[PDB]
């Protein structure tokens, strides 16, 4: 397992422009184009993002292609935020994922406003932190997401994506 076998697995892959579970249009392993209601604004920005005219279709290829953008844009998004950096760099490598899954799926700011669960994850208090984390929007409104998510961080194994 690794970062884009996790969020391959919490994302799913379409090649048509979809809703994801916030109603917002989205194309690939969970590429969000834009928050806008309007379906026409959604296939410009998959243009603009592809660099041709799709007319809401992509290729996986180009699909992946976004996704190792995404992933990437996470991670550099937590180096350079000072609430999430320090978390980060305490963090081993298991735990570094679940913290890039959180960011991939609900922006840098929202993952940063996490304050108290952001604390107990720097000091280590696994389980505290797994109770913290659930008392969230996120857990109620993607629960079986957010169980692995924090599964993740209180046991820094696989066990919740080892199997699926």
């Amino acid at each position: 397992m690794n970062i884009f076998e996790m969020l391959r697995i919490d994302e799913g892959l379409r090649l048509k422009i979809y809703k994801d579970t916030e109603g917002y249009y989205t194309i690939g392993i969970g590429h969000l184009l834009t928050k806008s209601p309007s379906l026409n604004a959604a296939k410009s920005e998959l243009d603009k993002a592809i660099g041709r005219n799709c007319n809401g279709v992509i290729t996986k290829d180009e699909a992946e292609k976004l996704f190792n953008q995404d992933v990437a844009a996470a991670v550099r998004g937590i180096l350079r935020n000072a609430k999430l950096k320090p978390v980060y760099d305490s963090l081993d490598a298991v735990r570094h994922c679940a913290l890039i899954n959180m960011v991939f799926q609900m922006g840098e700011t929202g993952v940063a406003g996490f304050t108290n669960s952001l604390r107990m994850l720097q000091q280590k208090r696994w389980d505290e932190a797994a109770v913290n984390l659930a008392k969230s929007r996120w857990y109620n409104q993607t629960p079986n997401r957010a169980k692995r998510v924090i599964t993740t961080f209180r046991t820094g194994t696989w066990d919740a994506y080892k199997n699926l």
